[PDB]
Parts: C-alpha cells; sequence; structure tokens
C-alpha cells in the first residue's frame, strides 16, 4: 500500500557500508601483530637452514 | 461465495517480491565488510607459508 | 432430521482447497528473497575457506 | 442499510500505515546496538583465526 | 484520531539508542578475556611450529 | 523515565572484568602442559636430524 | 466528569518502576549462575583445541 | 500500597545464589570426562606428528 | 523453602562422574586403531628416508 | 473476618512442596536416556576426529 | 488430601526408564552408518599422506 | 499402559540399519574420485624428488 | 450416588490407547521424508571434507 | 464408538509417504550446485598443494 | 485430496537447478584470485629450492 521498501531499504545499508571502517581499523590493529611474529618467524627461518 | 482468494493472493506477493531490492541492497553492505577482511586475511594468509 | 451435513461439509472444503494457491504463490515470492540472500551468502562462503 | 463500511475502513487502515514510522525508528534503535555487538564480534573473530 | 504515535515513537527510541552504552562496557569486559585466553593462545602457538 | 541502564550496565561490567583471573589460571594451567609436550618434542627434535 | 485519570495513573507506575530492583537481584542471581559454567566451559574450550 | 517487592526479591534471589553449587558439582563431572579424552586425545597426538 | 539443592545436586553429578568409565572404554577401543595405523605409518616411514 | 487465608494457605503449599519427588524422579528418567545417547554420541565423536 | 503423587510418580518414571532400549537400538542403528563413513574415510586418510 | 515402545523401537531401527547401504554406495563414488586425484599426485610425486 | 467414573473412565482411555497407531502411521511418513534428506545430506557431508 | 482412527490414520499417511518425490527432487537441485561449488574447491585444491 | 505436491514440486526445483549459474559465475571469480597467488606462489617456490 505504502511501500516504504526501498526507500528506508538504502537508508539501513547506508548505516552499514559506513561501517567497513571499523573493520578496516581493526584489521591493521591485526596485522601489526601478525607481522611482529611472521617477521620474526623469519628471522630464525633463514638461519634454521643456514646449517 | 465471493471467492477473492486469488485476486488478492497475487495483490499481496506483488508487494513483497517487490522487497528482494532491500535484502540485495543490504546483501552489498555485508560483502564490502566481508571482503574487506577476507582480503586482509589473504594478505598475511601467503606470508604466513612464506617460511 | 435434514441431514444437510456432508452435502455443504464438501461445499466448505472447496472453498479452501481453493486456497492454495495463494500460499504457493506467497511461496514464490519466499524463495526469491532466500536464494537473494542464500546465494549471496555462498558467494563469500567458498571464499572464506580460499585461505 | 447505511453500509458505512468502506469510507471508514481506509479512515482506520490510515491511522495505521501512518504507524510504520515508529516501528522504524525503533528498528534503528535496534541496529546501533545489533552493530555494536556484531562489530565488536567481528573485532575478535578474525584474531581467534589469527592462530 | 489524537495520533500521538511518532511523538511518543521517539520518545521509546531515545530510552534504546541510550543502552548502547551497557552493550559497549560489557563489549569491553568481553574482549579482556578474549585477549586473555586468545594471546596467551599465540604464546605457545609460535612455539608450535618452532620445530 | 527511570534510566538506570548505565548505572547498572558498569555494575555488571565489574562483575566480569573481574574474571580475567580465573581465565588466566587456567591459562597458566594449559602451558605447563603445552611446555611439556612442547619441550619433550624438541628433546627428539634435533636428535631426528642429527643424522 | 471527575477526571483521576493521570493523577492515579502516574501513582500506578510508581508502583511498579520501583520494581526493576527484583529484576536486577533475580539478574544477577542468574550470572553467577552463567558464568559458573561459562568460565568453567571455557577452561576445557583452549585444551580441546590445544592438540 | 504495602510494597513488599524488594524484601521478597531479595528473599527469591537468596534461594538461586544458593544454587551455583549444583552446577560447579556437575561442572566437576563434566571435566572429569572432557580431561579423559582431552588427555587421552593428547596421548596419540604427539605419535600421530612423530614421523 | 525446602531447599532440596545441593542434595540431589550431588545425587545427580554422582550418576555422571560414574560415566567415564564409558569414555574410557570407547578411548581404549580408539587407540589399537589410532596404533594399528601409526604403527604401520612408522613402517615404511624410516624406509622412506632409506635412500 | 475470618480471616483463614495464611493457615489453609501454608496447607495448600505443603500438598505441592511434596511434589518435587515426582519431577526429580521422571528427572532421573529423563538423564540416563540423555547419557544414554550423549555417551554414545561421544563415541564417535572423538573417532570423526582421529583422521 | 488422598496425596497419591509419588505412587504414581513412580510409576510414570517406571513406564519411561523402561524406554532407554529403544534410543540404545536407534544408537547402534546409527554408529553401524557412522562407522562406514568413519572408516571409509580413514581408508584414504593415510593415503592422502602417503604422499 | 500399552508399551509398545521396544516392539516399535526395533521396527524404526531395522528401517535404518538398513540405509548404511546408500552411504556405502555413496561411499564408493567418493573413493574413485579420491584415488583419481590421490594416485594422480603420487605420479608427479615420485618425480618431484627425482632431482 | 451413581459412581459410575472408573468403568467409563476405562472405556475413555481404550478408545484413544488405541489411537498410537496412527501417531506411529505418520511417524513412518515422517522418517521416510527425514531419511531422504539426511541421507542425500551425508552424501555430499564426507565429500564437502573430502578436500 | 465409531472408531474411525486407523482406516482415515493410514488414509493421511498415504498423503504423504507420496511427498518424498518433492524432497528428492529439491535434492537433485541441491547437489548439482553443491557439486559445482565441490568440484570446482577440488580444482584448485590440488594445485595448491602443487608447491 | 488435490495431491499438487509433485506439479509445484518440480516447479520448485526448476527455480534452483537454474541457479548453478551464479555458483559457477562465482566460481570463476574464486579461480582468477586462487590462481593469481597460486601462481604468484610457484613463482618464487622454485627459487626457493634453486640452492
Amino acid at each position: 500500500d505504502g511501500f516504504d521498501a526501498a526507500a528506508i531499504g538504502t537508508q539501513v545499508a547506508n548505516v552499514i557500508m559506513g561501517f567497513v571502517a571499523m573493520v578496516s581499523a581493526v584489521g591493521m590493529a591485526a596485522i601489526t601483530v601478525i607481522l611482529a611474529i611472521q617477521g620474526f618467524k623469519m628471522a630464525w627461518s633463514m638461519i634454521k637452514s643456514v646449517k
């Protein structure tokens, strides 16, 4: 009857495409860790196979 | 007696096949997130197994 | 006395076996949605476990 | 006799299609919460499977 | 008739957008735990694959 | 009306930030095990590749 | 005529906003339990995936 | 009028904070099992990767 | 009122600490298998690296 | 006038605190079943993840 | 008054402790299947890692 | 009263021990695949380490 | 006075213990379906984890 | 009195054992999909571990 | 009575065997990625073992 479906259907989507920011931010604060270990793993990794 | 069953039975269905749009839209605003993490996951994933 | 029980008892049933049509129609206008999400869910689902 | 059925039948419906607004508003004040947790859930979720 | 629908419809929403605070707070008091284990999991995790 | 939301919202969080202790304790009583095996794994691990 | 509606309408509400206390109290005596199990669940949960 | 709300509201809570005991007891009689398997799982687990 | 909580709370636990037996038994009938393969795996494993 | 309220009010309660017995008994004859399946579930559960 | 509570309370329990039999039987006719797959899974599983 | 529990309890089990056949059949039509790859994997596997 | 209570009280019960038959029959015509899907679910289920 | 219980009790079951057909059909139109992905998953899966 | 079960049972299946297309398409847009990394992985992989 009214059909206020798509009008609010975009409104809702716009609240939550403007939410990637958080996932990227917590992203960055994953990698710093994953590098820290990874880069530290690769430190000894060569000098395992130094032999 | 009257049998206004199918006539309105389509009417009702037409209000709600015209509702996928919202589910697609909130769809798109799922994937952007899921890529963001996923693509960021695959970033470190190769360079876990860099070794 | 009169026993107009089964005669109208079928009459009533015939108004309402001719009512499945609506339930099928609103059926179809469920699945289009459920696919939309489901198929979109399966989109990212493989590429979660891409790794 | 009078048949003031549809005339007021619309009148009543118009009081209550003009009621979605509230359901949308309490809608918005659901999602902010559901994001808050959800986005915070996804925060640790990647870094469960950091490994 | 009166149509005090949206006026109180916002009033109700404002009681409950001012409720995220609790969900964030119990949020923080989830992560401290989830880090505690997670960070402690990652402690041994590298030195599983020390080999 | 009353709005005793944040006041108890902190109260609840304080019961459960004071819960990490247990997770750390069961933490310690994970690692002792994980070392035991890990350190015992590394015992033979060098003297696999003694050759 | 008299219109002693709102005057007692508040009176009634005040008997029953002063009732949250009980729901909070039985609240606390839910969580102690839910922690007990939850914290005990998380005890073995890490050391399932110790592997 | 009487307002015997909090007085019995504590009374009820005290019947059911004195109920954790059972949940801890059935707790202990979970872990013995979960260890039994877990410790037995870790038995073969090292000597899978003995190689 | 009655407070038959801990009395039956132990009763229930005693039915189910007397249940480890089964988990140990199905334990033994895991390892026989896991040895069978494992010991058979280690059979060829040395004589892969015989070279 | 008479006020035979609490006198019979206890009388009634005493008929029905002496009713837990049945609920415990049908309790026991739940768990035997729930163990039977549960313990049988845990039988194959380890040897799913035997791998 | 009569207090035919425990007398029938056992009667009811005895109908339904004599019901485990079915759950064990449908038990056996689970495992035969679960072995069939499991044992067949373990067939190829070694000879994945044959290498 | 009637106690038609075990009589049908076997009847049900017999419908579903006569169901392994399907699981074996879909079994066979797993392995043909798993061999195909596995045997093809082992083809190049030796002639990786031909050197 | 007459006390034709238990005499008809059994009569009524005998009409409706002779009613399980239907519930078993509609039982069988549940499982055939539930197997059909279940057995078909287990078809792909192994060959999800074929990997 | 009449006892038209089993006579219609079969009638009802026969409407709904003649319903598996649909569940098999929607079955087939599950697997085609599940293969499509699965077979496509196994495509890259070998050539992950090509190395 | 009507038995419009298989007639619509095919109708439903035909909406969803005509759905593989999407899963193949999102398929292709998995592999391009998986190659990209895989082929790039194999780039350095030989020249790890160049030695």
